[PDB]
């Protein structure tokens, strides 16, 4: 009203929403974690054969040790340690998500989802956090569960609601647990402080359409974690009991 | 006494000049942004694109903040596109350290009622959303989940009990808001918590900018303030949530 | 036994001068600022604008603190050009590193029963005001919301019960004002806070600078003593809710 | 329903390659040091003096760590020049960053043997010693006050409880020697402490350079292991402190 | 077995030297000063100011530590003035690095019997006074309320259980003064911060620069000791409340 500023903004306040672009413009900006089909090409690309063979092996280190290539370097066997910086030079991996384009290995392990899962229950004895510190909170916690690719094989079509939300509260269970072990910072942080600081990650995962649903449900039942009839393992059943007990 | 000492003493014997020192306080006090400066920019670089562009400004706002870069490398490949272009057209800066940064958040301040409309239709997107304030309260008020809902409470043509339960509500979700989202607040108080967002909200009040007679229209159209000029209950009942820790 | 054991040893031996070390003690005690180089400064440099700039600059201390560059980022435009203007004027700094370093707080600090008076006029613009303080204490004494107060505590024309009173009065705003306002001492311990500003608040009770003779008849002429020379109701209060924790 | 997308799918569908993935693995766990590596530099650039030299670098590992530069402004000034000489002599450095690091740490684990024969010598001058080892255990042994004991513990020629009590009485010092010496261990969790050595601790058990029947034997002729096969009195109540957090 | 595999295998088939070892763990050691260094660099630098010089120095290191630069610009001009001077004059350093370092402190610990006395006598001036210790314990000898105190502490001319008495009654200081100047050391358990001093102390006590018999005779002329050699009622409870956590 006082100023041609002042009436602009309450003109502006006079519109009326266009829902179907709002939309448009919340998913374009909403949080994404990583683009699966530009890893797997810049891969492919980049190594014309030899791409699957580097490729694994990109996979087991993010498995086993992380993002951090240069510390964990210094830290291995020399064989280990001579591919893997090869293989930096020849993919420019880097240890840091910053753009869509940034190749860190945990990014290639989560672009090739069920590999990843499947390869993390081979090592279940080799990763960070596995079987030792998962049975001490639920007998068998699936070992599928035990990396950071498994949200992106949590379904939303072909199973219950429920379903989907039991998967993600057993699937938090490791998450939690992964962090306060890996994390230094996240020492001493409320149940919920934990949480927070990968919604949005599992969440861009679990609702990311990428990966195909139907292939998911199937694998899911062929690893036992749904049984024939869509539904939760025993497991994971009590792993998401015991995450939604603290 | 030196003459120094003397000065200081006689410097204490004058007449407080009660209008000098209250324009002097005013003129110093926070402020947090110059909406007419930055929609004027947005205006006159934007042409016409500007009203559309904005929107899309002010959705970044809403679901991301100020963190444009970081963010940009957080999503989809036309967002990224669009939101990197419309920074180097328009100046955005992701830091608001003086009066002419033009900040995502900022420009959502400066067109209040079109963001909280806007954050209600995309409640389902926004950092603190309904999955957080439904566990302190049902049915928190959509428009309130925003930065730019400050601007909107009103202090004339309601009482100042209306005008305090409307901050009290509102407080409940800038709680949630900081306690979520940035960790130099783990284990801090709600008092602490409180004086951490205590000037800019004062401010936003107390702004002058965006008319009052206005924001009590609004507020009533939004179902926020009944006919009657009181607040709803789920005003009310938000405002007790805060009260009570 | 050889031989700089035996002059260590020897050393030792001599006799204390209890003077000698006395005043070594007092020239390497804190001291918080020079007053007069303060005063001395704005009123060369400034002519006669240098008693209404000091004024304005105290109104800043009082109301904003000691950060210059982002408190003028965020007020009136009025505000913000005469503040960049008084610290060109005035080279003006934002922490106090050296005796010669002119900081707002400073400058306040040599006005004291100005700024008191200012600090009482202006309550409601205060960091730390009459809100926080009568959470505390009815009837907080508004004088004492500033840095200011501390100089103008009697060392002598009081009895010593009165002077540890009104420092245990004080030490209320002041463990108050660092735990609103300082970002770290969060956690912490009530002593732990009071350290943080003992040897401050000690050195400026002591200093010779502000005559006692003044100190009481204002602080009479205030309320904050009786005419026979002992704290009011509400200092009194303050102290036991200070020794209180 | 993508190129991309069905390339992911058959990729995830392909049979693992359990030899292919356990080699993977191993190349890729985590090492602490090659041992052949160090000794192999210290005796090519030592010559004949390597024996003395690596000696008294694991005597200043044993007693001050790895902190080379800052450990010399604080010790005796003949103890100062040989280290700084032994430094430049054998590129000594303060962290192991690659596997090519020499830390005098790294050292005295190349040599586990001797270093935790002369950790019991020295067992006065450990850093984490008798002291603190004797108000949480009788008895406990010396020669595991020490970085080097972990790779003693055999995985071959005992039984593998035998191996698990023996890393669960060595974990007794382990846990004390990161909370006294690790300033961020400091009020940390028994589980938070346990993790910071779980990979090297594994490592050094498990590693193949030093054989497990000298391992074996040599925890015979110092009774940490009886003539059976099985721990100590000692080592077994050093267990079992452990494990009652 | 193979083949540096064997070479770590008779490295620790070696037979030990406690003499080479033993050796090296003292060269090795911590060590806080040459004092002797420290008087012959003042005495040849000052010739006879020398001795006035460095009383005066030491003042200052008991009542404001070892920070020249930040602490000068916080006392009276004259004091600011003169302890400049002494910098340059003397190559005064805020930080023991080297054993080179001359340090305010460090001065203080090379005159022991001087400082403690001198901090005494200026017992209100110290940073933790009796305000402190006298909440903590009823009539704490002022004599140890500084870091000089450790050097006077006897080993021998007196029995094993009296030094232990003095060490903890010592400690009692030791312990309130870190809390209660360093912040890093706050939230901090009792073990944790006696091992932040533990060495020092240690080395302090245990050296071998001044004499064992002045140590005793001068505790003795201050009623530290009794005739008898046996710590005094003050000392006696100070160590009880220190072991009382």
């Amino acid at each position: 009203a006082m100023s041609e500023w002042s009436r602009i903004a309450v003109e502006f306040g006079e519109q009326q929403l266009n829902l179907t672009e709002l939309e448009d413009f919340a998913r374009e900006l909403a949080y994404e974690g990583l683009d699966p089909a530009l890893i797997i090409k810049k891969l492919k690309e980049t190594g014309g054969d030899d791409w699957v063979k580097d490729t694994k092996f990109i996979i087991v280190f993010a498995l086993t040790r992380g993002n951090k290539i240069v510390k964990a370097s210094g830290k291995m066997s020399n064989s280990g340690s001579k591919r893997l910086m090869a293989l930096q030079e020849k993919y420019g991996l880097v240890e840091r998500a910053e753009t869509r384009l940034s190749i860190t290995p945990v990014r290639v392990a989560q672009s090739l989802p069920t590999w990843t899962c499947a390869a993390a229950a081979a090592l279940k004895e080799y990763l960070p956090v596995g079987p030792a510190v998962m049975n001490l909170k639920v007998e068998n916690y699936p070992p599928e569960m035990m990396c950071m690719a498994f949200g992106s094989l949590i379904p939303t079509a072909g199973v219950s609601e429920a379903t989907t939300k039991t998967l993600m509260e057993a699937y938090s269970l490791w998450q939690d647990a992964f962090t306060k072990t890996i994390n230094v910072k996240m020492r001493g942080a409320s149940k919920t402080e934990v949480y927070n600081s990968f919604r949005d990650p599992l969440h861009a995962a679990v609702n990311s359409v990428f990966f195909p649903n139907d292939v998911r449900v199937k694998w899911l039942k062929a690893k036992g974690i749904l049984g024939p009839d869509g539904v939760p393992s025993r497991a994971a059943e009590v792993a998401a009991a015991a995450y939604r007990n603290l």
